[PDB]
RNA sequence: GAACGCCCCGCCGGCGGAUGCCUCGGCCCGGGCGGCGACGAAGAGCGCGGCGGAGCGCGAGACGCGGUGCGGACCCGCCCGCCCCGAGAAGCACCGACCCUCGAACGCAGCGCGCCCGGCGCCGCCGCCUCGGCGCCC
């Protein structure tokens, strides 16, 4: 033995796997374009 | 003397908000009811109307959207819109959805950043996978 420390073995670990959807629909959020977008701003500066 | 001041013989004006009458409010008693939340509550922030400050309401589907019933002429301003044996304004009841940030508040922080390309908090119970021990044995 090299080390003189014991650590913790090292052991298999799993992937993970719901057994029903959290989100079971997709729904939209504050961003897509026409949306992000409002309007421009008309002065003679501008 | 006049005037100032004071009293009222009377006629009018101010300043102030008492009195009287009125009341979509309080208070007391009785009867019901006893119905929140990780399926994200109570509370907080920000935003939403054609012209839109406050409060009510709503959540980027935002001053509301749908479905079943009922109702049957209006919609406080300016406009729009509806109008009829159904074509459908106000209103009402139940039901289905949408539901931004913070909060028990859950990747870390509180407004800035990660690991990983589905995602990514803590405790407990029951199972299961993979394992450690010079514990008791073989
Ligand atoms: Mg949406
Ligand atoms: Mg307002
Ligand atoms: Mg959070």
């Amino acid at each position: 033995r090299t080390n003189v420390h014991f650590f913790r073995p090292k052991t298999l670990v799993h992937k993970k796997a719901p057994l029903y959807p959290r989100n079971p629909i997709k729904k939209g959020s504050w961003d897509d374009p026409c949306d992000l977008l409002r309007y421009p701003i008309k002065t003679d500066e501008n």
